[PDB]
């Protein structure tokens, strides 16, 4: 189908001649200067590619606010997600309009140059309520409350380069491509998968059961940009999906990685992943159930129902441009040893079986099996590798503030004790000093599967420095994770206490 | 056997009594406090607990030349192994005879107080060639002269406790202490075999034989203090120890560790080592092929002889008052499946097969197979896990100072080309700023199999803070590892060499 | 010993018949078991012959038959305690019983799916795997439909391309008939041997007889077409992908 608004702005091909040029300004030691964040990378490489046409720039406070209330720029067109530069205001200050921005990646690559249209200052309460539901639990509005600037800077893009990217160099097509990819093959219907996490035999299932149902090929457009939080990581994840494209009859699929920044924005971002797969070349669009939705908050409520992105979806699907081919609940059979949307079946007769990403990350974490009929054993293998089981993880062991034993002895009789288990684990005491330099390593080493004994605690100012992932606290308060008896329990009474802890959670496994 | 010189020098049990008396001193604010190195450590814990009997504290000069010219103590008892406390020209000043120094470990813990008798400075010269055969590639003799003071300091010990250790709580036994277990159990003749490094099929099989020949129990008695440099570590090899000890008969053998301090001496050591067995209670001590030896120099040659320790120990025999078992070198006969000592086959028409430490370690770093016949498989498991496979090994890459490209990118395109191949390997992006709180983690990173990507070369006076274990330089000069073409080489270009040479080194496997 | 006998399938009186057959080929007992010699059930799902009807028949003519009859109850499977037994024996609940009906068996055989080590000995279920080879290894045929208005020949070389590219040791073949008998009959015979046969046209109704229709399918705008086209003149890529995929939703391949 035509992309949406009727024309591709690819920017890169518009500004083909104007490269020089715009380089030497960005270059140009009189103009000011942006680094763009990780999640802008994402949207301007979909701006300046055509993905998000008909946007030809970073969102203006009109076009913003009929998104925000009308689900439409201001046009009238069509869009639901807000793409905006949101910048400080020591920035923001330094700027209005006419002013010609240049923006940056990592501080040294051109990316654009920016037009500014307007400076504002937006209300995140209401952005956060009327576009992601008002949740401050969500992904969309905890990042737009704590990592967002709070002013937006809308403006007009000119390309320079689209942002770089070392891995799979060939594999992250533009729109402009993907369509010669698919014109070579005569592909003239396609439907596309949205995917941000790793696919299993029920993914396989619904995506053939969908060419067939479309009489199409097969589009794997999987999300390499920013995600959800916790997700599994983009690099794994391509090899599950690379992994995965050769369970299809030769001939059906194809594979391309989507440099997008989800907002996990449940029925308004399927919306958009819709405008954005017309845009890519697409003519038919998967949206199965809770699409692109972050499950439940703490108090164990749904973000979006289920099957909300179906609704709205299916409500602008004769403006859309796009086919949608939508999916109940694909789950396993079984007494059929099958798979099928859960509306062609039940009532009973019929024996249901469904393993809930939650099961599966609690198998990976204790080593345990995941079945045959699941996923595929390649999967899986790439899976386990990754996200390794508990007697494979790192950890740390921090000594607390109420410690009255001598932090030395203690440190070295816990390392001695651990370093007589083996399982090629790597030990170390490790000081940091409050120093966050080395405060920042902690998880690294950790990601590697080591285990640090940490002789005194940092101060809390510090502690946004590390994260909490396997790291314990040893000591006689009661948020304790290994709880003390008291200040001086002798020695090999901690070592004790604290090695059965690390069993009882796996760590260690005789 | 009776100890050597006639009588179990135990100080901790001649001491028992004066334990608070000698703490109370020890802990004077007055009192001359030196704490011990680690080889001292070892040192103090076989003359504290009777191992190195007759020997109550360090050699004086007077002591200390006799045996270095004539294998005895001053008053002719047989002695092969100088036992002195070294110390610097700093604190060696502050001593005076008749003084009262305080010996702690870690700084912290009283081991004993040391009456000093003298204070000298000797001439190390002399020492490594009449103790150590001048070679200044011998570990004892490198150790001589770059860890060990200038300075000796001669005098008697009043143990306090023998030093700390967590890990094998009731594993090292003390002479008294065995010589209680080899009672409770009525064994009156008792082979001990000494070790540093894991026991394979030969091990197993010459220790049972000299079982059977001497009519004896069995004693594995391997080293947990210091060895050979590059030996594969303590932990490690008890573990190897306590595994293969199920592959003897039940009942014939003992596991004791001995937190002795070699020195690597062959022939010297040998000696040393039969006087020390015969301390803990041992009737016979297996001295076999270059018992002690550290092998061969740079140029190939030999330290010792092969069977030096053999012909030293013989010439000492009616003095040592301990039996020793000799065994030519015992290897494979694979056509009658079965080990057997050299000397008693051969005839140039027998076949036989061996695998060298140095065939060993290659094949545990290329992930290869090692012959069942060989070894144990539940012993090479454990010693793959400890020394694993280049594929699980970590590495840290250098971008050398020639180096013209951009460093912040081409270390972001080496970790985005890692990422994409996956197989578990952590990798990281590190920045030293050449700080030796920094540069001394690198080597716990490779130890924790992760990838380090190092955009820059750290002072030439901070090398020796960095290990050089997989650690490889990127550069135009010819003592790189991976030499680039050019300083200004495309960063794709340097990438692939990178990759390549990576897998050409078995870190990676596709 | 091999009898060489050709069944009726007539239940309660075949039992009979049996029985005499035995007693004069020398044996002294006759084992009659649950619906012997009877065929099942009709298109209907009703029986042709009551569960124990032979024991029954052959109770009533006991007395002069002159051979002992070894009568069989319902022989099961017991899970709880790993053996087989009459199901007059056991039940009344208390115990739980496990059977795999024929049905059950021919279709863990067409799937390639497990069957129990406690149901059947290992080497005789390789046996039959060997005989009777799973969907991936079976043989097929898909017949141009008369209703086809794209070019035939083009359509069949796409699919023996198509097909060609998926490996797994099938055997293609484009197959012309011409509406001959003598090669309307070899159809079975390449299907027998584990072939995929592409037929450009059909053959005429007369000869209809002449092929076995097991694994045939035929493709056509019809309503009782195997595989429904679209329209007559579906574009060919559209055809292979609908043709492939229905190959594929009936185990012919697995990728
Ligand atoms: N079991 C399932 N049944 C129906 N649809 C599913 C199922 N699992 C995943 N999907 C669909 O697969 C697509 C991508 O799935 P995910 O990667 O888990 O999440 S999403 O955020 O990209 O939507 C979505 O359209 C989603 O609704
Ligand atoms: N293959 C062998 N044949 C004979 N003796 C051996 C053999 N291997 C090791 N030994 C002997 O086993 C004892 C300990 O071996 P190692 O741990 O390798 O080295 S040592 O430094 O303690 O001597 C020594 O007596 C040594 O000479
Ligand atoms: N599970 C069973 N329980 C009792 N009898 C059985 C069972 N299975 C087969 N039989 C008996 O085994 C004999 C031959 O079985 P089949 O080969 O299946 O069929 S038959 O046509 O020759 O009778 C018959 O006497 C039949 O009733
Ligand atoms: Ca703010
Ligand atoms: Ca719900
Ligand atoms: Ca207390
Ligand atoms: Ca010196
Ligand atoms: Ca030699
Ligand atoms: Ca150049
Ligand atoms: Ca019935
Ligand atoms: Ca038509
Ligand atoms: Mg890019
Ligand atoms: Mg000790
Ligand atoms: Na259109
Ligand atoms: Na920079
Ligand atoms: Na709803
Ligand atoms: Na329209
Ligand atoms: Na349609
Ligand atoms: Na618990
Ligand atoms: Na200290
Ligand atoms: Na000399
Ligand atoms: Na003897
Ligand atoms: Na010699
Ligand atoms: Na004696
Ligand atoms: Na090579
Ligand atoms: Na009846
Ligand atoms: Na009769
Ligand atoms: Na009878
Ligand atoms: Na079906």
């Amino acid at each position: 189908p035509a992309p949406h608004g009727g024309i591709l702005q690819d920017l890169i091909a518009r500004d083909a001649l104007k490269k020089n040029e715009l380089l030497s300004e960005a270059q140009s030691s009189d103009i000011l200067v942006w680094n763009l964040t990780p999640r802008q990378l994402c949207d301007i490489e979909l701006i300046l590619n055509g993905g998000f046409s008909p946007l030809t720039g970073f969102l203006n406070e009109n076009d913003y606010s009929s998104v925000v209330t009308d689900s439409r720029l201001a046009d009238g067109t069509l869009w639901t997600i807000p793409i905006t530069l949101d910048v400080d205001e020591a920035f923001a200050n330094q700027i209005k309009p006419d002013t010609r921005i240049a923006l940056f990646q990592d501080d040294e690559i051109p990316i654009a140059i920016l037009t500014v249209q307007d400076v504002y200052k937006p209300n995140k309460t209401i952005e956060a309520e009327r576009v992601f539901r008002g949740d401050p639990e969500h992904p969309a509005i905890s990042y737009l409350f704590n990592v967002a600037g709070d002013y937006y800077v809308g403006g007009s893009l000119e390309a320079i380069q689209l942002p770089q990217h070392y891995d799979y160099p060939g594999l992250r097509k533009t729109p402009a491509q993907l369509r010669l990819e698919f014109q070579s093959r005569q592909w003239d219907r396609v439907v596309a998968f949205q995917t941000r996490n790793p696919m299993h035999r029920a993914h396989r299932e619904l995506t053939v059961r969908a060419a067939r149902e479309a009489n199409a090929k097969v589009l794997i457009h999987p999300v390499v940009g920013l995600t959800k939080p916790g997700d599994i990581d983009h690099h794994t994840r391509v090899r599950v999906y690379q992994e995965i494209i050769k369970r299809y009859p030769n001939g059906i699929a194809f594979l391309s990685l989507l440099p997008l920044a989800m907002r996990m924005s449940g029925d308004r971002e399927a919306v958009w992943h819709a405008i954005i797969r017309k845009n890519y070349g697409a003519s038919h669009f998967i949206v199965g159930r809770d699409h692109a939705g972050p499950g439940k908050n703490s108090k164990g409520v749904d973000f979006y129902g289920p099957y909300d992105a179906q609704e709205l979806v299916e409500s602008y699907k004769h403006e859309l441009d796009i086919e949608v081919v939508p999916f109940r609940m694909v789950t396993y059979l079984p007494d059929e040893d099958r798979y099928a949307p859960i509306d062609q079946i039940d009532t009973t007769k019929t024996r249901t079986l469904n393993i809930s990403g939650t099961e599966l990350r609690r198998r990976l974490r204790v080593g345990g099996e995941i079945p045959e009929w699941f996923s595929y054993p390649e999967v899986v293998k790439i899976l386990r590798e990754s996200n390794p089981p508990r007697p494979k993880q790192g950890f740390s062991i921090v000594l607390g503030n109420s410690l009255t034993v001598s932090r030395e002895q203690l440190s070295i009789a816990l390392l001695s004790t651990f370093l007589q288990f083996g399982g090629g684990r790597y030990y170390k005491i490790f000081e940091h000093n409050n120093k966050t330099e080395l405060l920042s390593l902690i998880q690294d080493f950790i990601g590697s599967g080591s285990g640090l004994i940490i002789p005194d605690q940092w101060e809390d100012d510090k502690d946004s420095v590390v994260g909490k992932q396997n790291v314990y606290l040893l000591d006689t308060s009661s948020s304790a994770d290994i709880q003390l008896e008291s200040a001086d329990e002798p020695i090999s009474h901690i070592v004790q206490k604290v090695v059965l802890f690390l069993e009882d959670n796996g760590f260690f496994v005789f």
